[PDB]
């Protein structure tokens, strides 16, 4: 679980959205796994507008950070599960790293700010779906 506050934005891994985050929708994407949701409160942080390719993640099923290099956002296939079938997910990258199931919405964070969030894993792999080309959640 997990998710990014910036301005009135919630960002969330789209197959853990709650009926709130539903009936405020602002954009959902299936294929990048994203919901944004409209809040009242104002958020705790910042977006990285970078091309960075290393950074840090919170691993929740470790309750510790990891240092990762991670692959530029692409169009990466991804197994059917219980909330998608089988199919491309968009705007993914890809690291080395412990990642399971639990550890969704895990931020991604290079010095710039907040790169993404956990959206993938298994076989020591962990792959995070990009947030820094959505520069309307700045304004
Ligand atoms: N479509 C998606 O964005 C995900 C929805 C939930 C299921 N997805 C996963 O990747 C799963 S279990 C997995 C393990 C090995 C090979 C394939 C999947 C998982 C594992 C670790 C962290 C987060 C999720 C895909
Ligand atoms: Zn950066």
């Amino acid at each position: 679980s997990g998710a990014i506050y910036v301005g009135n934005y919630r960002v969330v891994n789209r197959h853990l959205a709650t009926h709130n985050d539903w009936a405020n929708l602002v954009w959902e994407d299936s294929s990048r796994d994203l919901l944004v949701s409209s809040t009242t409160a104002q958020g705790c942080d910042t977006i990285a507008r970078c091309d960075c390719q290393t950074g840090v993640y919170y691993c929740s099923s470790r309750r510790k950070h990891y240092p990762v290099s991670f692959s530029k956002p692409s169009l990466i296939f991804v197994e059917a599960s219980e909330y998608y079938p089988a199919r491309y997910q968009s705007h993914l990258m890809l690291a080395v790293g412990h990642s399971e199931p639990g550890d969704c919405g895990g931020i991604l964070r290079c010095q710039h700010g907040v790169v993404g969030i956990v959206s993938t894993g298994g076989n020591g792999l962990v792959g995070f779906a990009d947030v820094r080309d959505l520069l309307w959640l700045d304004e």
